């Protein structure tokens, strides 16, 4: 599924996502538009390193979730990678909320870095009732 706007962002507030480990939806909002353009179906293979980013947060094979072809994986959220090409968001958001879990917290996604940290993300959410 393609998200609408605000249609995300009121699903991550409900999922708990506004203010979890001190990170407003905004920057989730920034994180999602970014990443896949609000695309649950979205995947992206890595050719270098053989791992595939999956779905809305693009999250990686060899870390978080398991695919069975990535090396090394560790499947730190104990979930298949097929739960994040879902239209249901719920499997994605709990793996999201394990990752901030970790010191880096949101900066585990360059991403973030490049396009969200240091900036104005208000627009992301403005006008969405959250």
């Amino acid at each position: 599924k393609v998200f609408e706007r605000c249609e995300l962002a009121r699903t991550l507030k409900r999922l708990g996502m506004d203010g979890y480990r001190g990170i407003s939806l905004a920057n989730w909002m920034c994180l999602a538009k970014w990443e896949s353009g609000y695309n649950t179906r979205a995947t992206n293979y890595n050719a270098g390193d053989r791992s595939t980013d999956y779905g809305i947060f693009q999250i990686n094979s060899r870390y978080w979730c398991n695919d069975g072809k990535t090396p090394g994986a560790v499947n730190a959220c104990h979930l298949s990678c097929s739960a994040l090409l879902q239209d249901n968001i719920a499997d994605a958001v709990a793996c999201a909320k394990r990752v901030v879990r970790d010191p880096q917290g949101i900066r585990a996604w360059v991403a973030w870095r490049n396009r969200c940290q240091n900036r104005d993300v208000r627009q992301y959410v403005q006008g969405c009732g959250v």
